[PDB]
């Protein structure tokens, strides 16, 4: 399907890469000629998962944060479509890892909420803010939590993302992991110094908003 009003946006979207070196070395100027929802060639490149494209593209010298009009960049893409080679060869032209679009949401918010572990890492090892706040100023770790991806909390843990940071609903990772009856996420998260005794918003500390013997067993695993 065209997916773009540019004829090198779409070559690049497709995976036709003979035509987009034919096309792009008798016209320089079309690797960075943005369309329609102003991205080049590398943005799509990026959503189809096309790496020796992604790779022509950066060996030629193109820009590597330019973002589209949502505000994602090439990184945001990758990361949030699952491409870890085409991460691993933006984070080798020194693309920005904590670049924001409108949502303000970084790379690393799309590889937590979508399980790209290596990614994540990748991002991590690579410079990325773990503690990276949104427009609600959630975490990766509040998603991560939440969702209950234990593996993904192991990685931001790893890399040193602070556990008692709080959304603008005044809630915790530990907060969102109990009210979720996540158990082991809500153990782990309380055995790595994610306290059992600060509020949101209404008040209620991660043991209220718990439910079931969970809510207490964080008060005997801290406590007695």
């Amino acid at each position: 399907g065209c997916v773009s009003n540019l004829m090198v946006c779409n070559l690049a979207y497709s995976g036709k890469l003979e035509e987009l070196k034919e096309s792009i070395l008798a016209d320089k100027s079309l690797a960075t000629r943005t369309d329609q929802d102003s991205r080049t060639a590398l943005h799509w490149a990026c959503s189809a998962g096309h790496t020796e494209i992604v790779e022509f593209l950066l060996q030629l010298g193109v820009p590597v944060n330019d973002k589209d009009d949502a505000g994602w960049s090439p990184l945001h893409i990758a990361a949030s479509a699952g491409r870890d080679e085409i991460v691993k060869a933006l984070l080798g032209k020194g693309a920005q890892v904590n670049a924001v679009n409108q949502n303000g949401c970084t790379p690393l918010h799309y590889a937590a909420s979508k399980n790209r572990h290596e990614i994540a890492v990748m991002l991590l090892e690579g410079g990325a803010n773990p503690d990276a706040k949104d427009h609600y100023e959630a975490t990766a770790m509040h998603r991560a939590a939440a969702k209950g991806n234990l593996k993904m909390i192991h990685i931001l843990l790893y890399y040193k993302a602070s556990t008692n940071i709080q959304d603008t609903e005044g809630n915790t990772p530990l907060h969102l992991a109990c009210d979720e009856e996540r158990v082991e996420e809500a153990k782990l998260l309380v055995s790595q110094g994610a306290s059992i005794y600060i509020e949101n918003k209404e008040e209620k500390t991660p043991l209220q908003v718990a439910k079931g013997g969970l809510g207490l067993i964080l008060k005997r695993m801290v406590e007695g």
